[PDB]
C-alpha cells in the first residue's frame, strides 16, 4: 500500500507514535517519506546481507526474521514479511521498540540525515488529526 502523507500521519497516531519517545509525528511522517515513500512493501538489501522492510525500512539484521540473515537477531519477535502488510501496526510496534533502543531516531540512519533538525512538522501541514 502506498500512503497518502496525512493518512499515513493519522494511521501513526492512531497506532500511538505521535510523540512516542518525545519524537513528534512530523518526524516519523518525514523518516517514512525518506525510508520508503510511503510504500509498505519498500524492501532494500544491503552490503551486510541483511535486507529492510516496509514504511520505515526496519532491519533484519536486528529486528525482524527474514531466514536469510545469518548472525541475526529478530527482537521484535515477527517475520520480517509482517512489515509490509497494508497494515502498519507490526511496523509501528517495532519502531517503538527501536526508538527506545538507545539513540533515539539516529537508529534511522535517513532521519537523522534527512529529517533531524528540519522543519519536520511540515510533513503534517494541513492535516486533519
Ligand atoms: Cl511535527
Ligand atoms: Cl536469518
Ligand atoms: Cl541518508
Amino acid at each position: 500500500k502506498v500512503f497518502g502523507r496525512c493518512e499515513l500521519a493519522a494511521a501513526m497516531k492512531r497506532h500511538g507514535l505521535d510523540n512516542y519517545r518525545g519524537y513528534s509525528l512530523g518526524n516519523w511522517v518525514c523518516a517514512a517519506k525518506f525510508e520508503s515513500n510511503f510504500n509498505t512493501q519498500a524492501t532494500n538489501r544491503n552490503t551486510d546481507g541483511s535486507t529492510d522492510y516496509g514504511i520505515l525500512q526496519i532491519n533484519s539484521r536486528w529486528w525482524c526474521n527474514d531466514g536469510r540473515t545469518p548472525g541475526s537477531r529478530n527482537l521484535c519477535n515477527i517475520p520480517c514479511s509482517a512489515l509490509l502488510s497494508s497494515d502498519i501496526t507490526a511496523s509501528v510496534n517495532c519502531a517503538k521498540k527501536i526508538v527506545s533502543d538507545g539513540n533515539g531516531m539516529n537508529a534511522w540512519v535517513a532521519w537523522r540525515n534527512r529529517c533531524k533538525g528540519t522543519d519536520v512538522q511540515a510533513w503534517i501541514r494541513g492535516c486533519r488529526l
